[PDB]
């Protein structure tokens, strides 16, 4: 009478990426560029004890809500590019020293004004290194003053709080900015001194000793090496932390409430994925990815994908391997990124007014699913099948089907599919309102 076919076990792929990266600044930072470009470029909607911007913001768009914090991560990222970048032409511009003044054989007017030269390139660039870092420290105070005052910097699901160390690398940038502002005279000492050699040395068309020079080349060059090569020390590489660390408590503190999995091919279609987070002590959490997906509504699987590994490595790498003093090569590093999806299921019916699908879990009633009009192909759904399944008829093979999207444990259950012959006003929904029915279908969901 009537045979269903198409049950079973619902497939589950689980894919892990092993991805072999750096802790070099660079490779971090393009990692939280990623994260903040796509955030503040595609402005995706906040999802509707919970925080204070939540409620604020609650299906408001993000960038309408954290526009501010967005903007202040974007030029903390930016800058700290520019530190590096600096600190490029630091190393490249490293001054020697005099070795014995009184012989002007190797003394030459040209290797003095090179030397002046030098010096110059030197001390300008630990300046724009030194007012660089004082930006990234002013955006982030414009960063932990709004909505994620007392989110970003706060840790103890770990979702909602900033977790990324913020806090005690703010202070150890502070101490370090400062020290490097009082030393302020002696590179001005030693760029003055510089600006009179390249002028005296210099061409006259109309026709300071070698020790307190000496004096200027290293202090500038045990300076830069500070600067370039150090850590605790270092408000180039303090600043540059906490512009990576700040991109990770942003993720932290908002990165869940995030609408993701807009339609990219066409409406209605199994995208959904699941993305893996994991935080230390191994408390693992999960995020699942119905609308387009476009600037000011919603992201696309591929474009949280690219969080989702961004994100990854940069956590990785904060947490486990730290950050490469800027002018070293960096270590390796491993990161994981584990995504999951279930398959969808087409339930099959053949028989031989009205057909439905039923679902009866274990000990459990039999529940109305999905239900479709015998001539008109008029369909009906119960508000768990709604969005999800879909019920059609093939009127020639006398099948009715249930396309099963959006798959969850929750749906495991025995299907039933069901006829009546008999005239209606209102709709069949209820068991009672079915005359014949299948064997039943055993339909499996479960997670790896
Ligand atoms: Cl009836």
């Amino acid at each position: 009478q009537l045979v269903e076919s198409g049950g079973g076990l619902v497939q589950t792929k689980t894919t892990t990426s092993v991805i072999d990266t750096t802790n070099d600044a660079q490779n971090l930072l393009t990692q939280a560029q990623t994260i903040v470009n796509t955030l503040k470029d595609y402005c995706p909607i906040l999802i509707a004890n919970t925080p204070s911007w939540q409620t604020a913001g609650g299906g408001k768009n993000s960038c309408a809500t954290f526009g501010a914090e967005f903007s202040a991560a974007s030029d903390m990222i930016n800058n700290a590019q520019k530190i590096v970048q600096e600190t490029q032409q630091l190393s490249a511009n490293q001054p020697k020293n005099i070795t014995q003044p009184h012989n002007l054989n190797l003394n030459s007017p040209s290797s003095l004004t090179a030397l002046a030269q030098k010096m110059l390139k030197n001390a300008q660039s630990q300046a724009e290194i030194l007012k660089l870092a004082n930006q990234v420290e002013s955006d982030f105070n414009k960063l932990s003053s709004g909505h994620l005052k007392d989110y970003i910097g706060k840790c103890d699901n770990n979702w909602g709080n900033g977790c990324a160390g913020v806090e005690e690398t703010q202070s150890l940038l502070k101490t370090s900015a400062a020290d490097f502002n009082n030393q302020t005279p002696q590179i001005n000492q030693a760029q003055n001194l510089a600006n009179t050699l390249i002028q005296e040395l210099g061409n006259n068309p109309f026709r300071t000793s070698a020790q307190a020079i000496n004096q200027a080349v290293n202090n500038l060059n045990e300076r830069a090496k500070t600067l370039a090569g150090g850590t605790t020390n270092s408000p180039a590489y303090q600043a540059t932390l906490l512009a990576l660390r700040s991109v990770l408590g942003l993720w932290n503190s908002m990165g869940y409430a995030v609408i993701c999995g807009g339609y990219t091919k066409s409406p209605g279609e199994n995208n959904q994925k699941d993305f893996h987070y994991t935080d230390e002590n191994g408390n693992g959490t999960t995020i699942n990815c119905t609308l387009k997906a476009d600037k000011n509504v919603s992201l696309s699987i591929e474009q949280y994908e690219k969080i989702h590994e961004a994100y990854q490595i940069l956590s990785k790498a904060l947490k486990q391997a730290g950050l490469a003093p800027l002018n070293s090569k960096g270590e390796k590093l491993e990161a994981h990124v584990t995504t999951s999806k279930y398959g969808s299921l087409r339930l099959s019916c053949a028989a031989s007014a009205a057909m439905g699908w039923f679902r009866q879990a274990p000990g459990k009633e039999r529940d109305f699913v999905a239900g479709i009009y015998w001539t008109v192909g008029s369909t009906y759904y119960a508000d768990s099948a709604k969005g999800r399944f879909t019920i059609s008829r093939d009127n020639a093979k006398n099948t009715v089907y249930l396309q099963m999207d959006s798959l969850k444990p929750e749906d495991t259950a025995v299907y039933y599919c069901a006829a009546r012959r008999r005239g209606f006003t209102l709709a069949p929904t209820r068991a009672n309102e079915y005359d014949y029915w299948g064997q039943g279908t055993q339909v499996t969901v479960s997670s790896h």
